[PDB]
This record gives structure tokens, C-alpha cells and sequence, in this order.
């Protein structure tokens, strides 16, 4: 985070050090707007290539919630 | 309701009332399993003919649960 910081020592800036993992085989993207749309574009090649066996998911077993946290939420309403 | 009474005044038995109505022009099912089905085939054929044009459901507003229901029902844990 933090290219723009110039825009307001040298190989230790964030644009610089991107580029340089950029240029050595990180997959780095764009900026960070993409970094959800890389993450997708990776994990949709590691799926479609028999890497990962994704799991079957399951629902969890369920507390209630805490009064004094749901109390701040709004979603309890006593006098 | 009622049918099976008489398997433990004749024409107020529910089994011949039901006959009644089913001979007279009442969409009458064949028991009440079937009741769920005949409400949504006669809803089906409503909405076929241009008679019922059906509401765009818009989600409502949200109050918050009461504690001493939503107590009961065990959403809420509080010592």
C-alpha cells in the first residue's frame, strides 16, 4: 500500500517495490483495485488445473449472541 | 376436517359434505394432502389468463425483537 505517497530513499518506495515484485514472478496486479480480480484469476487456474480439492461445505453449530453485543447492534429492544 | 370420524345425521358427515360440494362446482382436492396442490394449480391457471397480476414484493421495514420473546426462543444469553 502506498504508491501514491510520492504524489503529495528511492528503491524502498511502494511504487518501486511493487515493480520489482512485479518484475521477479509475483503476480502482482494493476493496482489494488484488482487485487480482488487477481486473487480470482489465480484461484480459478489452480481449480481448473486438479490442484485444489475445494472442500464440501457444512454449517457450524450456532451460539446465541451476546446480549450486551446485540444490544448495541439494535436488534434487541427492552424497557 | 373430519373425514374419518365415522371410521371409529348423514349428510352433515364431513365425508358426504365434501362430496356435496364437489358435485356443485367447489374445486374440492381428494383429501387434504392434495390441498397445497390444487391451491397452486388453480393459482397457475389464474395467473394464465391475464386475471391476476401479481405485487413486485418489496422487503418491509424492520423492528427489533422483543428480549422477553427472543429470550425464549434462545437467540440471546446474558448471565
Amino acid at each position: 500500500i502506498g504508491t501514491c505517497a510520492t504524489m503529495f530513499q528511492a528503491s524502498e518506495t511502494a511504487v518501486a517495490k511493487n515493480q520489482a515484485l512485479k518484475e521477479a514472478g509475483v503476480f502482482v496486479p494493476r493496482s489494488f483495485d484488482e487485487l480482488g480480480e487477481i486473487i480470482q484469476s489465480v484461484y480459478e487456474d489452480l481449480v481448473a488445473n486438479g490442484v485444489i480439492v475445494p472442500a464440501q461445505e457444512v454449517p457450524p453449530p450456532t451460539v446465541p449472541m451476546d446480549y450486551s453485543w446485540a444490544r448495541e447492534l439494535g436488534l434487541i429492544r427492552k424497557p
